[PDB]
């Protein structure tokens, strides 16, 4: 029952791959279900087209700024914000998708893909999925990230659905 969603992965406008998730309706359905929908387009808004802004190799990579392009923006489906459903899940390893956020209750559309155990996270981000297929081209965008975050070549979301 739990939904799975594809983003197809882009660079510098040229095919990389894609990046498959199983999303934890279970456990967190209101935040899985923003993301689902965000992922199909449904509400008119989404993450077609929008860039991963911000790639730290060996700790993740983070996107989902659909409004202003620049890392402060994005939306949930419920209006702008909406609160931290529960924090049942960790950022236990590689592959886990947890919400981005600017502190208690900001969830909106931002979102980051871990590559490794994150468990200073746990209790602050919401954990809500995680890779299902296509960790290697999760890896494969560490590549052009860095250490203060900021990518080398342009990391987009050139198509996203529903599986
Ligand atoms: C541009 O926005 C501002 C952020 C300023 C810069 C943060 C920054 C820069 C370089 C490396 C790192 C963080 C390392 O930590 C991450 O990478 C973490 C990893 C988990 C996901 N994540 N970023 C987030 O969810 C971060 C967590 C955060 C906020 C503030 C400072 C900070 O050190 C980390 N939050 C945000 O990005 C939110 C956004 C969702 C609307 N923005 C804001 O709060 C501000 C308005």
């Amino acid at each position: 029952v739990n939904p799975t969603v594809f983003f197809d992965i882009a660079v510098d406008g040229e095919p990389l791959g894609r990046v498959s998730f199983e999303l934890f309706a279970d456990k967190v359905p209101k935040t899985a279900e923003n993301f689902r929908a965000l992922s199909t387009g449904e509400k008119g808004f989404g993450y077609k087209g929008s860039c991963f802004h911000r790639i730290i190799p060996g700790f993740m990579c983070q996107g989902g700024d659909f409004t202003r392009h620049n890392g402060t923006g994005g939306k949930s489906i419920y209006g702008e914000k909406f609160e931290d459903e529960n924090f049942i899940l960790k950022h236990t390893g590689p592959g886990i998708l947890s919400m981005a956020n600017a502190g208690p209750n900001t969830n909106g559309s931002q979102f980051f893909i871990c590559t490794a155990k994150t468990e200073w996270l746990d209790g602050k981000h919401v954990v809500f999925g995680k890779v299902k297929e296509g960790m290697n081209i999760v890896e494969a965008m560490e590549r052009f990230g860095s250490r203060n975050g900021k990518t080398s070549k342009k990391i987009t979301i050139a198509d996203c659905g529903q599986l």
